[PDB]
């Protein structure tokens, strides 16, 4: 395999299905991404930047060797989680394009993000261009520092991050900014920062379409499964988002038919799999009942029997995108989902 | 099968190996049995007949359903978690032999113990001598309990408890009145309740010879790795504990070497497996570094890994011991253990 190659293989309206090939594996797209802890997960730059650090996981092999996974991993610029849980035109103290990259080349990931600045919401249009154009400049700078380590250049791959708030003019000028530098795929940043659905959908109506066609579109932080399929909608190709893997150690398992939190009492007599239809290893063998009991008990064996379905899940729903489009479904399936979902 | 058969298959010195025979399966003995949340496993009667109620299970198909386990079960009576964690001739109020078989009956265990009382260390000869005959009684009562249910009666088993505290004429005349009864199996109770290894291991010596040699020998709640060989060259033929369970999610791994807590930094850089010999699936995939770093980011992951492993150690060492006695080495391996693992 090549060191990155995104090839369309159906499109319906502004969504696609297609490969994107690495050397680690083939991702199909459109694709969820989980936490590492799939064709390709996700590692937590900023976490193992702490802890055990970046110099320690390459000292044990890198993270491919680390987690046991030898397929693709991404991982975030780091940028985003200080923000949000821990300011110049340097970078962040609390990191800097440069020392993200490097951070990203010690833990051996395939899928590298520019550093960034996701902007907070709700943001005037003064301030969301300052921002952006600040991004801009550290996309610059990010790619730069990429192209300068070669074993990083000739293996992994680099995606640019638009951001431009809420505001058509600064997406486009975002945009034309980063495929004037180039990357091997493109994220749309600065969403799900609490600015909901409707709008979110509002935004990615204009500003996927000013992203590259030929390349892959990254929506970063999304999300519930109904985000996810108006995002494919849209043009969006690649996901992440904690909430399958939170929402298993909270009592919130997914179903073709809605959340549910099997802690309720409702459950308590239920003999059903979490989901009637879900081919997953724990809908196989227990029911609604048994796994009500394991989490009110505080089994540790509970929270992982929900996870690994609410992952499963997930990997159902891409997989029924990704043939619905192929055969020229997907509307229907659309329709058909959140029909049934809500 | 039939409902109940033990046969010996090997002997050296005290110990015995060799098989129980159940409609639901085969029991190799020496035999450990783990928690249900092995060839047979221990369901938590205190847990369940408080919730969701032992008349709930029943309406649910019984615990091999509600489990999905249709091997053999074992559960305990009740009293000795009703005393350790929340009394008259009848019973305790906060149980008595009627309702603990009725209960065990529900659950639907294949081995069901007989309702005693777990004579607190240290008694007086006095206390113990009252205590026991209060337990021999009802052993009577739950002998009379289990054989007037016909399900339970031609299905299950139904075994006695020892009492007597430390003292060889109380064992020796609860020996008595279980023998005189009638059981399937003997159990050697009123131990790991404080006393102490040394202490566990005197009253082993002289109790277990005053028990049927015919029938099986069950320590209950024991135990440690060390604790578990020398019962069995005393003539055990049964253990529970909830040590490799709690250990698990408690960083605590059982190893050839001793217990390790893997939360130590010692571990962070360690890329051997959590024991170098063992056959188990975490130690198969992943390293003492990784397992650390899911522990410390209080990763459900790790507790899991870290459960799954002690689990898989201890039938790993049931399975040497069954071998050891089976080829005439057992003292052998006895010795070689302890050497290691201390
Ligand atoms: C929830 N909303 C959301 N997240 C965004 C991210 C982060 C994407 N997810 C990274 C994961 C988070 C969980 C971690 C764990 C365990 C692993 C990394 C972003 N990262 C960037 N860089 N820029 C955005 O504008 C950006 C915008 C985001 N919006
Ligand atoms: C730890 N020491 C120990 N335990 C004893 C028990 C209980 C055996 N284990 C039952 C398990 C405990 C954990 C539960 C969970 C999860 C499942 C049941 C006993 N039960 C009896 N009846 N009499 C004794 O003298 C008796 C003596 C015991 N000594
Ligand atoms: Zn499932
Ligand atoms: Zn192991």
């Amino acid at each position: 395999r090549p060191r990155f190659s995104f090839s369309i293989a159906a499109r319906e309206g502004k969504a696609r299905t297609g490969t994107i090939e690495m050397k680690r594996g083939v991702i199909r797209t459109p694709a969820f991404m989980p936490v590492g802890t799939a064709d390709i997960i996700l590692g937590n730059t900023y976490h193992l930047m702490l802890r055990p650090g970046a110099e320690r996981i390459a000292k044990l092999g890198g993270l491919h060797s680390f987690m046991g996974w030898d397929r693709p991993i991404l991982t975030d610029s780091g940028g985003y989680q200080v923000m949000s849980l821990s300011q110049s035109e340097e970078g962040v103290t609390f990191l800097s394009p440069e020392r993200s990259i490097e951070i990203q080349h010690l833990l051996g990931s395939d899928i590298v993000m520019a550093f960034d600045e996701c902007t907070p919401y709700p943001a005037t249009p003064s301030r969301a261009a300052s921002s952006m154009e600040r991004s801009m400049r550290w996309a610059k700078r990010s790619r730069d520092a990429f192209d300068s380590r070669k074993e990083q250049a000739e293996n992994a791959a680099l995606f640019g991050i638009q951001q431009g708030s809420v505001f058509e003019n600064l997406r486009q000028q975002s945009a034309d900014a980063l495929a004037e530098i180039g990357f091997d795929g493109y994220a749309v940043g600065g969403l799900a920062v609490g600015e909901g659905q409707d709008e979110m959908f509002r935004v990615l109506d204009f500003s996927v379409p000013m992203l590259p066609d030929d390349k892959p579109h990254y929506l970063m932080g999304v999300g519930k499964p109904d985000d996810i399929v108006g995002a494919v909608e849209r043009g969006i190709d690649m996901f992440d988002c904690v909430l399958p893997t939170r929402s298993g150690r909270n009592g919130q398992a997914f179903t073709w038919d809605g959340p549910i939190n099997i802690r309720n009492a409702r459950f308590s007599e239920d003999l059903k799999p979490l989901d009637s239809e879900c081919h997953c290893a724990v809908c196989q063998k227990w029911s609604r009942a048994y796994i009500h009991h394991l989490i009110r008990a505080g089994e540790i064996l509970g929270a992982m029997l929900m996870t690994e379905h609410n992952i499963a899940f997930y990997q159902q729903l891409m997989q029924k995108i990704r043939d619905s489009i192929s055969e020229g479904r997907f509307s229907q399936f659309a329709q058909d989902f959140r029909a049934r979902y809500f």
